[PDB]
């Protein structure tokens, strides 16, 4: 996120929704969590409940890293579907970036 597209990223990793926050122009987190996370274990991120578990944890630390939370990439939309949870966790936390 320093040439490609510095911002909170939200994409669907195969059958699960990967929540990924990458700093913008100031700073933030450069990681997150999805089905490939630990706390989730063997399959779980399929439902934002899990991806949101850590996807949010990383999110929180993200809004504080830079200054404020980051903005969803493209698959995050205004929030209403599934991917929304990821960008939402950061959203509700305070989406500014």
């Amino acid at each position: 996120g320093t040439t490609e597209r510095p911002r909170l990223s939200v994409f669907r990793s195969n059958k699960h929704i990967y929540a990924q926050i990458i700093d913008d122009t100031k700073s933030a987190t450069i990681v997150s969590a999805s089905t490939l996370d630990k706390e989730f274990g063997l399959d779980s991120t399929n439902n934002i409940e899990a991806a949101k578990k850590v996807g949010e944890l990383v999110a929180k630390r993200a809004l504080e890293k830079g200054i404020k939370q980051v903005v969803f990439d493209r698959g995050g939309y205004l929030y209403h579907g599934r991917v929304k949870a990821l960008a939402d966790a950061a959203r509700e936390a305070g989406l500014e970036f």
